[PDB]
């Protein structure tokens, strides 16, 4: 009876992996409703002069569809 | 020339796998047009006192984009 | 000593997943002998006005080779 | 804080896929407690004179560990 | 800080693989903004009397989300 | 009701990827009937003094079985 | 001569990924002996009003079997 | 210009893995011509009272198609 | 009706791959009953001064559950 | 007796997929000797105002090691 | 025109996942030039008396090749 | 603190799988130092008039990086 949708996002952060995930979820909840779960598909990033420049976490976000 | 889009849905049902797929497709067709095919990516579910509580079928739905 | 062969078939049905599998196996046994096991590789289908038009079960069929 | 364990089972049935899953879950709940979810990893089976002899559903069962 | 979204499209063409990709991207840029990268997930197609009828390139398109 | 079979071929060409696919399909249609679709599984090749010697496209070809 | 066993656990934590792993390992060492290594299979989680509710790390734990 | 075909076989042997592969290739060369390469997809087997009863090597065999 | 369980083991040996598998199965049969089949998931090992120090075969062992 | 090494390269081109592969192989042969084969692992690219800006082909290059 | 190379490293740390990545990148930049991006392939580790002994992050590092 | 590197090799032998692995490791230790572990990625080979001509084992070799 219930139907969910999954959207694929890429959260980024200079701080770490959790912050990268949280950035994705923060943006997701502005536009999507009934956010339930997430699944990390991929962890990558960019490299700068001091090592990791940007952590990039490719993420699926699952949420309940209405009506 | 033709371009399609794929959306990832999770259909659920207490009855079985086909009903779970049909629940996803029924909801899809309310909002999406030119639904053509589907691809089952994953079959999971929740467990209750009497065994399977809910069947959950993770599904990609392909449809033609307009214009 | 024994050698088996695997053939990849796609069974279809408007009724459900088991019927799709059975359609593949019914056709397989007309031409192939010593059918032993099957492995479902993929579940997909077509969509019509009333939801699932056709279930399509991609299937490997394993059978013993003679001689 | 919570920790879960996953066990891999193979449920079988001459009837169909749901019944195969249910057979696994029925046996699981005799010995395991706090059964929460399952994930189907694989669908296979044996072939007889009348097509499918036995459906075999390879399944992961997730449950909460105590203390 | 930056968040991207990925959408899955299927571009088609009778001419070849690059044209199939380009058809997807051309349609994508009508509706989506800040298109950055793509990832080919799958190459398939239909067969006609003269060989390949239609090339079909399943593609993920990544773009920056605003705000 | 309808049952398809999939055969795995490797098409080769010194020209490019599309030609390699077309070589596989051209040979397929001499012996197989009711060719419907293809799925590229793998792209590889051999290297010579001037770069790519031979493109090799590993391909599944799907066709309807008769009777 | 030596034989190891692998058990699949899911560690959870509201804090982060390392804490989720550590929760799994802490529970593991209460019951299992000769714990040697782990392999992360999957990172997922639940979503709440403030973003990540629970981080869930699916983990294989390898340990030496006795006698 | 050249087109190859791949057939999937399962070689078995009570001796070991190489013998299992050789059993498959021996049977293959009775019926197939221009055998070129093989790819091991899977290694499994049956268990008896003295350990391994039968080694089973699932194998793809590639060969050149004529004309 | 019948339900099986799968356990994941790592057999090791300085001799070779078969011996590594047999070591796993020998230990398995001391504690587990109704051992039926195995599936090799992974082959790895350690390196010493004379090449392979230890072969390590990651293996799933399937057995029938009682009552 | 023979040992090969595989190196992973990313060839790029504004023209197409073959040219991207050829760019990788051209650079490879300046530094590496006894180049034998390649395997395409991934096809991606960047997007510009006119569609595909750059095709990027992630490629494994296999070559014979000396002495 | 541009060609990149990918090298596979395993960074380790007793502190956490980010530190493990950073250790790999720190060592990489001593010897490699034009480091651009990384891709995490695998997360594993060793277990000690107090849980995680060492986090081990298997990582691909991509960098631009010169001239 | 410690960083490892992984190199991908293909060992070959007319004798068997272990010998193929050993050939790769023998060549590796001439040029690489602090060789620790290996992971078999793939088993393939060539076919001759008497069955297996050459066994080919695709192998990752992991070793500790210095300074
Ligand atoms: C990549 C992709 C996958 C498809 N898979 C299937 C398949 O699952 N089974 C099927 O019957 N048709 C499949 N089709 C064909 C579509 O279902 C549909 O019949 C065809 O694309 C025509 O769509 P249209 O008339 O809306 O343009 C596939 C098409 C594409 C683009
Ligand atoms: C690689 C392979 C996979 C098999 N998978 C199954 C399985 O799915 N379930 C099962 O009951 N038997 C399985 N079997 C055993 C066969 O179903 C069959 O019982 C056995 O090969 C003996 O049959 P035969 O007398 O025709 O040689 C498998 C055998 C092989 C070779
Ligand atoms: C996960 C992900 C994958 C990316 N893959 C590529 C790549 O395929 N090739 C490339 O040139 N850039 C790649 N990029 C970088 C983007 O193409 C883009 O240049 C960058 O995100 C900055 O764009 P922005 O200003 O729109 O944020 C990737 C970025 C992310 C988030
Ligand atoms: C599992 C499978 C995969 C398919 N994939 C595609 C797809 O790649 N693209 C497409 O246009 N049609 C796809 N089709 C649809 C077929 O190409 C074909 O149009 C349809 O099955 C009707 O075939 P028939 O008229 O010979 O019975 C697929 C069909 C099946 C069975
Ligand atoms: C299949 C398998 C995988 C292993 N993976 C790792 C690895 O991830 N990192 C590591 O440091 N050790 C790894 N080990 C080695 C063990 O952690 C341990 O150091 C070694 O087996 C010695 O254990 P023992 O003294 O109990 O016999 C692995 C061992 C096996 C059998
Ligand atoms: C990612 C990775 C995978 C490993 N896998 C194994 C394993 O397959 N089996 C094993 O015995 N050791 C494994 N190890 C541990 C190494 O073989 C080695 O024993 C350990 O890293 C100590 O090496 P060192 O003294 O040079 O620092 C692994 C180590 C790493 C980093
Ligand atoms: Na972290
Ligand atoms: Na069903
Ligand atoms: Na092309
Ligand atoms: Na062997």
């Amino acid at each position: 009876g219930k139907v969910y949708k999954k959207v694929e996002l890429v959260g980024t952060s200079e701080e770490g992996l959790e912050a990268a995930i949280q950035a994705a979820l923060a943006r997701a909840r502005k536009t999507l409703r009934h956010l339930d779960w997430f699944e990390v598909k991929e962890i990558r990033g960019t490299i700068g002069e001091a090592g990791v420049k940007e952590y990039q976490v490719v993420l699926e976000v699952g949420f309940r569809l209405e009506e």
